[PDB]
């Protein structure tokens, strides 16, 4: 009865959970619309919420619910499977259910969850401009330990135009990019020097309000499969840092083709966590 999405055969997380890793006592916090909590597949443990009238446990939305299928929806005999299903999931809602937010509320995620010990930050989201505060506050997430990943963005290639969006183009941030069930580069997925690897994000089945699962296309959908794999090889190798865990992802991803369109290739988290 547990459905088993393409993206985690694809990324070879099925081969390190048989291994018997998957993300125990690793914290991930999911900066998005904020999750449905009750949702039967999901443990949510904790979390905040840096926008007005909502509670971090609602998701009005579905956008975040769905980022965080991918990562943790539970290993049982129901729904999906996610990337590190025993991973500590805490939602920390800083976009509304329009899916929008504000820098300043960003920010205060990104620093919540530096504050309250989080092993890794995943942003599905991302802006057209940055900010000196933002840029501040993911560099500082990144030197103190914490792996920061976000989706590059949905606004496909103009030439030789870099479409990444921030935060996704700041250094201590990685860049996913997004790849279909063949391994090949989807359309809507931003191209630029800054992009550094590519996981599953063209029809990616996940949990979505109200105890459903439905299929979304975006390069919010990849990013949190190397949120997921980050968590997997830190369950493996607790010793690593922050920039190792990276340099693991980027350097063991599988070849695809120019990096301007696929950074260093698609993530390979059984290779990634020898
Ligand atoms: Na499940
Ligand atoms: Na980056």
């Amino acid at each position: 009865a547990q459905t088993v999405p393409y993206g985690i055969p694809l990324i070879k997380a099925d081969k390190v959970q048989a291994q018997g890793f998957k993300g125990a006592n690793v914290k991930v916090a999911v900066l998005d619309t904020g999750i449905q909590a009750s949702h039967p597949d999901l443990n949510v443990v904790g979390g905040a919420s840096f926008v007005a009238g909502e509670a971090y446990n609602t998701d009005g939305n579905g956008h975040g619910t769905h980022v965080a299928g991918t990562v943790a929806a539970l290993d049982n005999t129901t729904g999906v499977l996610g990337v590190a299903p025993s991973v500590s999931l805490y939602a920390v809602k800083v976009l509304n259910s329009s899916g929008s937010g504000s820098y300043s509320g960003i920010v205060s995620g990104i620093e919540w969850a530096t504050t309250n010990g989080m092993d890794v930050i995943n942003m599905s989201l991302g802006g057209a401009s940055g900010s000196t505060a933002m840029k501040q506050a993911v560099d500082n997430a990144y030197a103190r330990g914490v792996v920061v990943v976000a989706a590059a963005g949905n606004s496909g290639n103009s030439g030789s135009t870099n479409t990444i969006g921030y935060p996704a183009k700041y250094d201590s941030v990685i860049a996913v990019g997004a790849v279909d069930s063949n391994s090949n580069r989807a359309s809507f997925s931003s191209v630029g020097a800054e992009l550094e690897v590519m996981a599953p994000g063209a029809g990616v089945y996940s949990t979505y309000p109200t105890n459903t699962y439905a299929t979304l296309n975006g390069t919010x959908m990849a990013s949190p499969h190397v949120a997921g794999a980050a968590a997997l090889i830190l369950s493996k190798h607790p010793n690593l840092s922050a920039s190792q865990v990276r340099n693991r992802l980027s350097s063991t991803a599988t070849y695809l083709g120019s990096s301007f369109y696929y950074g260093k290739g698609l993530i390979n988290v059984e290779a990634a966590a020898q």
